[PDB]
């Protein structure tokens, strides 16, 4: 390759490691668990009620869980971003509203990590609980997740590796079509590089899939959607369960 | 290998040409001479004010959807598919492609209308009654934008024939031979964008991002138009012509 293509490989080689040091839980140790694996190992498996307990309605618990690990994921989430060259440099303003708009697509994209047509990881993969129970869950938490795992089965046939989604979840953060930036010249310079790497990226890792790149990318308006989706069932769960709160921090990013 | 991609992108552009009346290069040249309407009296001087408006935009609509349709039949391998399979892409493709060539005839100030005949002031559009003052105001925000990716009409030909065969439609029976079109279209569109733009860095990349946002745009538009639903209704007069205009 030439020197600029080069460039393009060590940007791909920082930002791989970023996401290693960032997120505890990586596909490649997601994909051990389901799958086989004498390397990592056996996950409980949650289906219902008692298998649950051996593990406040539970709906709702469950409902709390869920939202606090979303807090947990937006702190990786940030950590990631910082490392993310150009990124801190940015106006103050406009790091805090791509990562507004940025991280539940992100969110829902590592998610798809930890999941099979079956069910989704828990607990740093040490739970495993599926799909059939959640549904089961009574209106309106029982369709919350259906989308998530939707989106993950179709996500998942690209057979991303972590080294591609770690520039892939770079590329969503500096979009720059986001609502309310101040400077976007900045950012899209940067998201240039970026998709460059990405680009390069698939074509080594891999040569037989074509159109992967497009592919890929077609992918994010899917997230989109699902954020959409997501943020509307929200507000109806908020209005029928006028008990159930919301983090601050959710809340802050729900804003509009 | 670039002999069939060069090959594919020209005759879509030229079924393009063909099958849409106004071309981007035809509406450009004009935005820069068209009947102005700004004003109720230039609207009526030159044609329920903000209703008579809603339902011009529906007749093109379904004009456009023909036009949409006969340049689809000539995307190769699109007439082949299960015929359920090409109505259900026309189905979901036409808003989304209504919308990237209207792009085509807007600037930040208005909308062409009448085959470039007349031209309609975005504030005029933007004044209109609730809730027919919100309907048009979301199109000409991503207009702005995917304007400024200045495309042209041998590359949105391609483009729009990439929304058609869109694999990711539901209902579809058969979705291998569906991306197999479109990662061959992608392909072409790709050494297109390569070919005719090669000072646009990852221009490929930023057309498909848009995607997304269209997407958006026809989502928070159809549920606009069940809100027109409780505004107007029950009228024995329309029955043929409510028949003509489904959705
Ligand atoms: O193992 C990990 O790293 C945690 C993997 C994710 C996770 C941990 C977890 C723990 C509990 Cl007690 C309950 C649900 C849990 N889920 S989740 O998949 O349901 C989830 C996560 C984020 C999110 N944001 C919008 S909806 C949504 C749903």
């Amino acid at each position: 390759l030439n020197p600029e293509s080069a460039d393009l490989r060590a940007l791909a080689k920082h930002l791989y490691d970023s996401y290693i040091k960032s997120f505890p839980l990586t596909k490649a140790k997601a994909r051990a668990i389901l799958t086989g694996k004498t390397t990592d190992k056996s996950p409980f498996v949650i289906y219902d009620m008692n298998s649950l307990m051996m593990g406040k309605e539970v709906a709702i618990r469950i409902f709390q869980g869920c939202q606090f690990r979303s807090v947990e994921a937006v702190q990786e989430i940030t950590e990631y971003a910082k490392s993310i060259p150009g990124f801190v440099n940015l106006d103050l303003n406009d790091q805090v509203t791509l990562l507004k708009y940025g991280v539940h697509e992100i969110i829902y994209t590592m998610l798809a990590s930890l999941m099979n047509k079956d069910g989704v990881l828990i607990s740093e993969g040490q739970g495993f609980m599926t799909r059939e129970f959640l549904k089961s869950l009574r209106k309106p938490f029982g369709d919350f997740m259906e989308p998530k795992f939707e989106f993950a089965v179709k996500f998942n046939a690209l057979e991303l590796d972590d080294s591609d989604l770690a520039i892939f979840i770079a590329v969503i953060i500096l979009s720059g079509d986001r609502p309310g930036l101040l400077n976007v010249k900045p950012i899209e310079d940067i998201q240039d590089n970026l998709l460059q790497a990405l680009e390069l990226q698939l074509k080594l890792n891999h040569p037989e899939s074509s159109q992967l790149f497009a592919k890929l990318l077609q992918k994010m308006t899917d997230l989109r959607q699902i954020v959409t989706e997501h943020v509307q069932l929200l507000q109806v769960i908020k209005k029928t369960e006028t008990d159930m709160s919301l983090h601050p921090l959710l809340q802050e990013i729900y804003k509009d």
